DNA sequence: CCGAGTACATGCACAGGATGTATATATCTGACACGTGCCTGGAGACTAGGGAGTAATCCCCTTGGCGGTTAAAA
C-alpha cells in the first residue's frame, strides 16, 4: 500500500496545516492537495492524469 | 376488545459555508495625440460670357362626375 494511490480528506483550513506538518514530517514523499478552481483542475488534470 | 400513551421515525425550517460571479484596480504598451515645417493640390476672389428654365398665356385632351345592369361580394 506504500506505492499505491492514498486519498486524505481533509478540511480546506486543515490543508495547509497536513501539508506544512506532513512536509515537516516526511519530506521524502510529496505532497499534491487538490483545491481551487477549474483551472486548478485543470493543473491538477495534467499533473496526475 | 378499545382507548390511552410512550417511543421511534420523519419532515420542515433555519443557519453555516462553499463556490460562482462581477466589478474595482494596476500596469506597461500599441496607438491615438501633438508639434515642425513642405508644398501642391485645392479654395476662393475677380471679370467676362453663355444659357436654360421661370413666367404668362392658351389650345386641347383626359379626368371627375351623372344613372343603369347584371356580376361578384357577402
Amino acid at each position: 500500500n506504500i506505492w499505491g494511490p492514498f486519498l486524505i480528506i481533509s478540511p480546506a483550513s486543515t490543508l495547509n496545516n497536513w501539508h506544512q506538518e506532513f512536509t515537516r514530517f516526511v519530506p521524502k514523499f510529496k505532497v499534491l492537495p487538490y483545491w481551487g478552481n477549474p483551472h486548478d483542475r485543470k493543473v491538477i488534470r495534467r499533473f496526475w492524469s
